[PDB]
C-alpha cells in the first residue's frame, strides 16, 4: 500500500458517505487491464443488471437517493470511473476513449454481464455514450444525465470552477454555482466530495487531450447510436445550455427520449429524485 494521509482521509470519508445507501450492499474490487476497480452491488443476485457511472469527482456513493428505488428492480452495479477521485486505482491508463471503453469492457466480462442497462450522470453520461456507441451488443438501453458535453461543448464557465475548486472557497464556490439549493445534498457525502478536492498528492489525473475525455460526438456519430436513449437534462443546468443539448441529441441520435426537467440543474438525480427514480424506471420497463 501507500496512501497519503489526504487519501486514508478520503477514504474514510467515502467508507461514511455509504452509511447513506438504505440497502444492503457489497464493496468490491475487480480487476481490469486499467486497474483495480471499485463496485458497490445492491439488489437481487438473479435480477437483470443495471450499471451506474457517477459524475465527475462524486463518486459512486452520489447514488445514495435511487438506489432504494432502482435495487428493487435491477441487479445494481455502481461502478467508480477509472482515474477519477474514488476508490478504483488507475494502471496504465493514457485516458483515450478507446482505453475508457475497453476498461468498462473488463468490468462488464468480470460481472458476466451479457447485455445490461445503464445510468451514468456528468463524467458517468459521456462514459455511457461512448461505450453504447463501440458496443451496442452490451448496453440494453442507456439513461444519460447531465453529460458532461457529449452533445454541447462546455460553458467556458466549468472550466473556472472545476479549477478553482482547489483554491480558497472554491467547493462552496463551486457547488452554488451548480445547485440552486446545495442544501439537497447530504453534509456527509459533501464532505467527503471537499476530501477529495483537498486529496491532490495521488494518481495524476491524464491531462486532457483530443482522442481523450471530455468530447462532443460527431453528427455522424451520433446518427450511428443503434441503442434506445433517455436523455435527461435539468432546467437549471449551468454546464451548458440544457435546451440546446437536448435540440442537438435529439436531432441526430435515432432512437432517443429526451426532456428538460423542471426544479432541477445538473445534479438532477439528487434533487428531483422522486421523478428522477420514476421516469428512469418507467424507459427501462
Ligand atoms: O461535474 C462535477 O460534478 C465536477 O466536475 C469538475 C471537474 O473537475
Amino acid at each position: 500500500p501507500e496512501l497519503s494521509d489526504n487519501g486514508i482521509r478520503y477514504y474514510q470519508t467515502y467508507n461514511e458517505s455509504l452509511s447513506l445507501w438504505p440497502v444492503r450492499c457489497k464493496s468490491f474490487y475487480i480487476s481490469t487491464r486499467f486497474g483495480q476497480t471499485h463496485v458497490i452491488a445492491s439488489g437481487p443476485e438473479d435480477a437483470p443488471p443495471l450499471v451506474l457511472l457517477h459524475g465527475a469527482l462524486f463518486s459512486s456513493t452520489m447514488w445514495y437517493p435511487n438506489i432504494a428505488d432502482w435495487s428493487s428492480k435491477y441487479r445494481t452495479y455502481a461502478v467508480d470511473i477509472i482515474g477519477d477521485k474514488n476508490k478504483s486505482i488507475p494502471e496504465n491508463l493514457s485516458g483515450t476513449r478507446t482505453d475508457y471503453a475497453n476498461w468498462l469492457l473488463d468490468v462488464f466480462d468480470n460481472l458476466g454481464i451479457e447485455k445490461s442497462h445503464m445510468i451514468g450522470l456528468s463524467l458517468g453520461g459521456l462514459h455511457t455514450m461512448n461505450f453504447l456507441l463501440r458496443m451496442p451488443e452490451r448496453v440494453k438501453s442507456a439513461a444519460i444525465l447531465s453529460p458532461a458535453e457529449t452533445f454541447l461543448p462546455f460553458h467556458h464557465d466549468f472550466y473556472k470552477y472545476a479549477l478553482g475548486l482547489t483554491a480558497s472557497n472554491g467547493v462552496e464556490k463551486f457547488l452554488n454555482w451548480m445547485m440552486t439549493d446545495q442544501n439537497v445534498l447530504h453534509p456527509i457525502f459533501v464532505k467527503q466530495f471537499q476530501a477529495g478536492v483537498m486529496w491532490q498528492d495521488g494518481s495524476r489525473n491524464p491531462n486532457p487531450k483530443a482522442d481523450g475525455f471530455p468530447y462532443v460526438f460527431t453528427d455522424e456519430e451520433l446518427r450511428s447510436a443503434r441503442v434506445p436513449i433517455l436523455l435527461l437534462l435539468g432546467e437549471h443546468e449551468v454546464i451548458y445550455d440544457p435546451h440546446s443539448a437536448l435540440h442537438r441529441a435529439s436531432s441526430f441520435v435515432p432512437d432517443i427520449e429526451a426532456e428538460v426537467i423542471k426544479n432541477a440543474g445538473h445534479v438532477l438525480s439528487m434533487e428531483q429524485p422522486a421523478y428522477v427514480n420514476e421516469r428512469v424506471m418507467r424507459f427501462f420497463n
